[PDB]
């Protein structure tokens, strides 16, 4: 049972180099969300833990639109005011085109903030703070909701 | 607090009541600025929000592709094919099922079990399947 995220890059890189130089064929096992069979764990020779793999942050906006998706599926309107962290392109394609699909009754609105630069030393504390200028100019007289 | 289905299905009806529009704010990784906060009227922590399932096999996949990526073993995912999001890019759910051999690793897709009775669970019917596939391989199993 490898403790943290043994996935990793300078984790599994390593590995990976190790498993190459063994020279025998590995199989890495993921079940459904009822989890791997008994006779699957009883096999394994190295056990990772699934619940540290975590959320990353781009996807954020896409779960909570999927969730106000829904819950307007069973005059106000509500806008999502998002930072755009850059995510996949396998999700953020698809996730244009369900914005696009969702039926034009119903009051909802992304509206994603540029990212700030992240890069070498960047002052975040005042990365944050244009965010939230263009954030909160994005929402004018709205009520303000915030997710964090 | 905790953003979920219940608490957001009964905030909804509470928004229109008001009438006001909502503006609901995420900030980037770091959280919301200072003004952001200060403004809200309510807040809501995404700290139960977690990866949907289907997407544990693509991002393991990404992790392998990229450290194989900066270095005759041949490695296999073999993975349950649970349903993609509905937001996920049209086509996708076919790659992750045909996955490319010019790739460093083989991904194998499980069949994501489902009438007939019997008294295997779904999860022991994938998993002789599973076994089956990885023979005297060394196993590495993620759960």
């Amino acid at each position: 049972m490898i403790p943290g995220k043994p996935w990793d890059t300078p984790q599994l890189a390593a590995e990976l180099e190790r498993w190459k130089l063994d020279g025998r064929d590995v199989s890495l096992l993921i079940g459904g969300p009822e989890g791997l069979s008994p006779a699957c764990k009883a096999a394994a020779e190295q056990s990772w833990s699934l619940s540290a793999l975590t959320l990353p942050h781009p996807l954020v906006r896409v779960l909570v639109a999927e969730s106000l998706y829904r819950a307007f599926s069973i005059s106000m309107k509500l806008q999502l005011v998002a930072v755009g962290t850059k995510m996949p392109d396998w999700v953020q394609t698809g996730f244009t085109e369900y914005l696009r699909r969702f039926p034009k009754d119903m009051p909802f609105e992304l509206i994603e903030i540029p990212a700030g630069k992240r890069g070498k030393n960047a002052d975040i504390k005042r990365i944050l703070d244009k965010e939230g200028e263009q954030m909160l100019a994005a929402a004018g007289k709205n009520r303000i909701v915030t997710l964090d």
